[PDB]
RNA sequence: CCCAUGUCCAGGUUGAAGGUGCGGUAAAACGCACUGGAGGACCGAACCCACGUACGUUGAAAAGUGCGGGGAUGAGGUGUG
């Protein structure tokens, strides 16, 4: 949702202007992915939506790889905040 | 054969489901351990049955004994009424 995405940007971002950043993107994608996994458990047959789920997941994984390359401290802080492995 | 009401099955073993935790995952299938303790499951006394063999065969016995044998928490054995 737009209000939830606003909250997530304001929380995880470095500024109120820095809408775009890896931590911001990943924080949005994780909530979207949780909603989609619940939707999939409720709608097991919607493979057409599971595809977009996997695409979002790959996007998040690539962002996380960029973070592991550039800033390992930022990476670990992010993952402690989010709860990912 | 059945009704009701009771009672008996030394000991040991294996280790189903379920559960928990750790991996693995985007989350799961899944895997690894532990727990748990199922079974007309296993080995084997009493208990029950009678596979073989020898002997007995005017028998110890109008159907047995010995040497081994099968089942042994179940569709079990047994008691009283
Ligand atoms: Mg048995
Ligand atoms: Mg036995
Ligand atoms: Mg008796
Ligand atoms: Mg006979």
């Amino acid at each position: 949702s737009q209000e939830r995405k606003n909250e997530i940007i304001k929380e995880y971002a470095r500024h109120e202007g820095d809408t775009g950043s890896p931590e911001v993107q990943i924080a949005v994608l994780t909530e979207d992915i949780n909603q989609l996994n619940e939707h999939a458990r409720t709608h097991k047959k919607d493979h057409h939506s599971y595809r977009g789920l996997m695409k979002k997941i790959g996007h998040r994984r690539n962002l996380l790889a960029y973070l592991r390359k550039t800033d390992i401290q930022r990476y670990r802080e992010l993952i402690q905040r989010l709860g990912l492995r």
